[PDB]
């Protein structure tokens, strides 16, 4: 899990561009955010809501690290942190979470949300 680079609507990550969110698991392996879920409820998915989260829910983690857009927009709901109310939760604007996650990848197993835009 290597970040080449990152900024405002696109981040290369394992030299691949991603011009929308995505979903980085533990393992490395990585999945585009079906941020859908969270609009079909709220009408945005600028409040992540537990529905998506808990598709994400597919491999063990102790850390749970959400990059909340370039300028912090997007936050979990209440109910999604209870979700994962026994793990650490990490919420930062999305190129401080990416340094974070680049800083932290390695130990602690880390399930990443990485929100690309406001």
């Amino acid at each position: 899990m290597k970040i080449e680079e990152v900024r405002f609507g696109l981040v290369k990550i394992d030299g691949k561009e991603f011009d929308h969110d995505i979903v980085i698991y533990p393992s490395g392996r990585i999945e585009r955010r079906m941020k859908e879920i969270s609009k079909k409820k709220h009408g945005t998915s600028h409040k992540l809501d537990p529905e998506e989260l808990e598709k994400y829910l597919v491999e063990d983690f102790d850390v749970l690290l959400v990059g909340t857009g370039i300028y912090g927009m997007l936050s979990l709901l209440p109910e999604s942190k209870k979700l994962v109310e026994d793990k650490e939760v990490i919420e930062k604007p999305t190129k401080e979470a990416l340094k974070l996650l680049e800083e932290l990848w390695g130990k602690k197993r880390i399930l990443a949300i990485i929100h690309v835009t406001c």
